[PDB]
Protein backbone atom coordinates (compact mmCIF):
# COMPACT_ATOMS: atom_id res chain seq x y z
CA UNK A 1 0.00 0.00 0.00
CA UNK A 2 0.75 3.70 0.43
CA UNK A 3 1.95 5.07 3.56
CA UNK A 4 -0.33 8.43 4.86
CA UNK A 5 2.57 10.34 3.87
CA UNK A 6 2.97 9.04 0.53
CA UNK A 7 -1.18 9.35 -0.11
CA UNK A 8 -0.79 12.96 1.53
CA UNK A 9 1.58 13.52 -1.39
CA UNK A 10 -0.84 12.20 -3.84
CA UNK A 11 -3.11 14.64 -3.05
CA UNK A 12 -1.19 17.37 -2.65
CA UNK A 13 -0.60 16.87 -6.67
CA UNK A 14 -3.93 16.10 -7.44
CA UNK A 15 -4.66 19.92 -6.44
CA UNK A 16 -2.56 21.17 -9.25
CA UNK A 17 -4.47 19.04 -11.83
CA UNK A 18 -7.84 20.38 -9.96
CA UNK A 19 -6.97 24.08 -10.83
CA UNK A 20 -7.32 23.02 -14.33
CA UNK A 21 -8.98 20.09 -15.05
CA UNK A 22 -9.50 20.36 -18.23
CA UNK A 23 -6.24 21.25 -19.57
CA UNK A 24 -4.50 18.42 -17.63
CA UNK A 25 -7.21 15.74 -18.88
CA UNK A 26 -6.90 17.54 -22.88
CA UNK A 27 -3.15 16.97 -22.02
CA UNK A 28 -2.72 13.81 -20.91
CA UNK A 29 -5.01 12.63 -23.43
CA UNK A 30 -3.46 14.31 -26.23
CA UNK A 31 0.20 12.94 -24.77
CA UNK A 32 -1.90 9.26 -24.74
CA UNK A 33 -3.03 9.36 -28.21
CA UNK A 34 0.22 10.63 -30.18
CA UNK A 35 2.65 8.09 -28.42
CA UNK A 36 0.07 5.14 -29.10
CA UNK A 37 -1.99 6.11 -31.73
CA UNK A 38 -3.65 2.31 -30.81
CA UNK A 39 -5.34 3.82 -28.05
CA UNK A 40 -7.46 6.71 -30.26
CA UNK A 41 -8.81 3.50 -32.19
CA UNK A 42 -10.67 2.35 -29.26
CA UNK A 43 -12.91 5.93 -29.19
CA UNK A 44 -14.96 5.89 -32.01
CA UNK A 45 -15.66 9.96 -31.33
CA UNK A 46 -12.19 10.58 -31.22
CA UNK A 47 -10.74 8.26 -34.65
CA UNK A 48 -11.99 11.78 -36.54
CA UNK A 49 -8.87 13.76 -34.93
CA UNK A 50 -5.56 13.19 -37.23
CA UNK A 51 -3.13 15.79 -36.11
CA UNK A 52 -2.64 17.24 -32.50
CA UNK A 53 -3.79 20.30 -33.57
CA UNK A 54 -7.12 18.72 -34.19
CA UNK A 55 -6.58 17.17 -30.91
CA UNK A 56 -6.22 20.60 -29.30
CA UNK A 57 -9.40 22.35 -30.94
CA UNK A 58 -11.60 19.85 -29.62
CA UNK A 59 -13.88 20.88 -26.94
CA UNK A 60 -15.57 17.59 -26.91
CA UNK A 61 -11.71 15.55 -26.16
CA UNK A 62 -11.56 18.25 -23.45
CA UNK A 63 -14.60 17.72 -21.63
CA UNK A 64 -13.93 13.87 -21.93
CA UNK A 65 -10.25 14.82 -20.21
CA UNK A 66 -12.65 16.33 -17.57
CA UNK A 67 -14.59 13.17 -17.02
CA UNK A 68 -11.41 10.90 -17.09
CA UNK A 69 -9.89 12.82 -14.48
CA UNK A 70 -12.82 13.60 -12.69
CA UNK A 71 -13.13 9.80 -12.02
CA UNK A 72 -9.31 8.99 -11.34
CA UNK A 73 -9.53 11.96 -9.04
CA UNK A 74 -12.52 10.55 -7.03
CA UNK A 75 -10.92 7.08 -6.63
CA UNK A 76 -7.23 9.19 -5.79
CA UNK A 77 -8.90 10.11 -2.77
CA UNK A 78 -10.47 7.22 -1.16
CA UNK A 79 -6.92 6.20 -0.51
CA UNK A 80 -7.24 2.79 -1.77
CA UNK A 81 -10.65 2.51 -0.40
CA UNK A 82 -11.91 2.13 -3.47
CA UNK A 83 -13.64 -1.52 -4.47
CA UNK A 84 -16.89 0.09 -5.25
CA UNK A 85 -15.25 2.92 -7.97
CA UNK A 86 -13.35 0.62 -9.25
CA UNK A 87 -14.84 -2.76 -9.64
CA UNK A 88 -17.74 -0.97 -11.77
CA UNK A 89 -15.06 0.85 -13.55
CA UNK A 90 -13.01 -1.77 -14.83
CA UNK A 91 -15.85 -4.08 -15.82
CA UNK A 92 -16.90 -0.78 -18.42
CA UNK A 93 -13.44 -0.90 -19.22
CA UNK A 94 -13.06 -4.64 -20.12
CA UNK A 95 -16.17 -5.35 -20.72
CA UNK A 96 -17.90 -2.47 -22.93
CA UNK A 97 -14.88 -0.59 -23.96
CA UNK A 98 -12.46 -3.71 -24.54
CA UNK A 99 -8.60 -1.61 -22.87
CA UNK A 100 -6.00 -3.82 -22.07
CA UNK A 101 -4.53 -2.75 -19.24
CA UNK A 102 -1.60 -1.89 -21.34
CA UNK A 103 -3.43 1.38 -22.03
CA UNK A 104 -3.57 2.24 -18.33
CA UNK A 105 0.02 2.07 -18.09
CA UNK A 106 -0.20 4.18 -20.76
CA UNK A 107 -1.96 6.63 -19.39
CA UNK A 108 -0.11 6.56 -16.08
CA UNK A 109 3.02 7.54 -17.71
CA UNK A 110 1.39 9.90 -19.46
CA UNK A 111 0.36 11.36 -16.63
CA UNK A 112 3.18 11.52 -14.64
CA UNK A 113 4.67 13.42 -18.11
CA UNK A 114 2.34 15.82 -18.15
CA UNK A 115 3.04 16.75 -14.43
CA UNK A 116 6.52 17.70 -15.06
CA UNK A 117 5.32 19.59 -18.53
CA UNK A 118 3.01 21.43 -16.39
CA UNK A 119 4.74 22.04 -13.53
CA UNK A 120 8.25 21.97 -14.00
CA UNK A 121 10.60 21.59 -11.00
CA UNK A 122 7.27 21.61 -8.83
CA UNK A 123 7.08 17.95 -9.13
CA UNK A 124 9.80 16.69 -6.77
CA UNK A 125 10.99 13.42 -6.58
CA UNK A 126 8.95 11.87 -3.21
CA UNK A 127 5.88 13.64 -4.80
CA UNK A 128 6.81 11.72 -8.09
CA UNK A 129 7.46 8.44 -6.56
CA UNK A 130 4.27 8.45 -4.36
CA UNK A 131 1.91 9.42 -7.54
CA UNK A 132 3.10 6.36 -9.53
CA UNK A 133 2.87 4.34 -6.15
CA UNK A 134 -0.86 5.65 -6.30
CA UNK A 135 -1.08 4.94 -10.17
CA UNK A 136 0.07 1.19 -10.37
CA UNK A 137 -2.32 0.66 -7.07
CA UNK A 138 -5.19 1.96 -9.00
CA UNK A 139 -4.16 -0.05 -12.36
CA UNK A 140 -3.29 -3.09 -10.50
CA UNK A 141 -6.61 -3.31 -8.87
CA UNK A 142 -8.35 -2.86 -11.92
CA UNK A 143 -5.89 -5.89 -13.39
CA UNK A 144 -7.31 -8.14 -10.85
CA UNK A 145 -11.42 -7.62 -12.06
CA UNK A 146 -9.73 -8.06 -15.53
CA UNK A 147 -8.05 -11.69 -14.07
CA UNK A 148 -11.82 -12.27 -12.66
CA UNK A 149 -13.22 -11.63 -15.94
CA UNK A 150 -10.64 -13.54 -18.02
CA UNK A 151 -9.40 -10.51 -19.41
CA UNK A 152 -5.60 -11.15 -20.23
Amino acid sequence: GLSDGEWQQVLNVWGKVEADIAGHGQEVLIRLFTGHPETLEKFDKFKHLKTEAEMKASEDLKKHGTVVLTALGGILKKKGHHEAELKPLAQSHATKHKIPIKYLEFISDAIIHVLHSKHPGDFGADAQGAMTKALELFRNDIAAKYKELGFQ
